[PDB]
């Protein structure tokens, strides 16, 4: 299969006998479900996102089909407010990005030219927005509040503002506020014809 991301890239998934929808989310190092009934042992675990850290309880050595490829590797389970495939699972099922074919073996890390400066950002087809870390950029700007794994951040809303992502120009929001890692979201993906593809 392969995945545009006009719309959010979920596929449905079957662990621990359940079946659940998850998000494939190239700018996630883990994978994390929303509270759950698994069987075994697991770790407690500490894990940060845009927004702040989440507790949760990791599991090891889980199996777990991902729109029917199988795959075994380490699974978070805790408040998150979407299941999200990470790319310790998404190296598994042969999952690559396209707009260059990446694999996600490694972050998914890009140069980025925004506001006459060069930046390194993250690909990310579980971000709906793009959100860069602060830096000047010139024209008016409108409050936002957005959600992250970890609660909410305030970040100032640019509208088509230019950027250059690998050499590829795109138009179109940007939010800068303290996210800990520039974020390309799908917002930007769709303009570089970025494709999912396992
Ligand atoms: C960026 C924004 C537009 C706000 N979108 C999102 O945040 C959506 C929100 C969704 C609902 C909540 C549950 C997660 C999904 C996926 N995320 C996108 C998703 O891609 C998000 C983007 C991101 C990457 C790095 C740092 C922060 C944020 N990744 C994550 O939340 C994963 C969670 C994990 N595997 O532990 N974080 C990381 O993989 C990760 C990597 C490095 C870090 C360094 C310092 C601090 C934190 C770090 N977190």
């Amino acid at each position: 299969p392969q995945v545009t991301l006009w719309q959010r890239p979920l596929v449905t998934i079957k662990i621990g006998g359940q079946l659940k929808e998850a998000l494939l989310d190239t700018g996630a190092d883990n994978t994390v479900l929303e509270e759950m009934s698994l069987p075994g042992r697991w770790k407690p675990k500490m894990i940060g996102g845009i927004g702040g850290f989440i507790k949760v309880r990791q599991y090891d050595q889980i199996l777990i089909e991902i729109c029917g490829h199988k795959a075994i590797g380490t699974v978070l389970v805790g408040p998150t407010p979407v299941n999200i495939i990470g790319r310790n699972l998404l190296t598994q099922i042969g999952m690559t990005l396209n707009f260059p074919q990446v694999t996600l073996w490694q972050r998914p890390l890009v140069t980025i030219k925004i506001g006459g400066q060069l930046k390194e950002a993250l690909l990310d087809t579980g971000a709906d927005n793009t959100v860069l870390e602060e830096m000047s950029l010139p024209g008016r700007w409108k409050p936002k509040m957005i959600g992250g794994i970890g609660g909410f951040i305030k970040v100032r809303q640019y509208d088509q503002i230019l950027i250059e992502i690998c050499g590829h120009k795109a138009i179109g929001t940007v939010l800068v506020g303290p996210t800990p890692v520039n974020i390309i979201g799908r917002n930007l993906l769709t303009q570089i014809g970025a494709t999912l593809n396992f």
